[PDB]
């Protein structure tokens, strides 16, 4: 499913991603925004290391999903990379607040650093009612 944007952001906001961990809805639209345009779909495998980024917040296999192809691989979120790849993003958000319970928090996307850190996100939800 290749979300609309504030559809995206009353979905997160229902799902409790509003403020976790003091993250911002507009933080993680920004950061669905540039993983993935939004697909749940969306996958990209790294040939370098053997890894495979799945869904809508494009995450890593190496640490935190298992698809049983990605060596010493944690499943830290204790899910199937298959989870991330369906319509229904529940499974995909619960390992997202998983990730950001880690020091790093949102940090841990080099996406996010590059497009949403110390950037004027506000036009993410402008309009979505949330």
């Amino acid at each position: 499913k290749v979300f609309e944007r504030c559809e995206l952001a009353r979905t997160l906001k229902r799902l409790g991603m509003d403020g976790y961990r003091g993250i911002s809805l507009a933080n993680w639209m920004c950061l669905a925004k540039w993983e993935s345009g939004y697909n749940t779909r969306a996958t990209n495998y790294n040939a370098g290391d053997r890894s495979t980024d799945y869904g809508i917040f494009q995450i890593n296999s190496r640490y935190w999903c298992n698809d049983g192809k990605t060596p010493g691989a944690g499943n830290a979120c204790h899910l199937s990379c298959s989870a991330l790849l369906q319509d229904n993003i529940a499974d995909a958000v619960a390992c997202a607040k998983r990730v950001v319970r880690d020091p790093q928090g949102i940090r841990a996307w080099v996406a996010w650093r590059n497009r949403c850190q110390n950037r004027d996100v506000r036009q993410y939800v402008q309009g979505c009612g949330v």
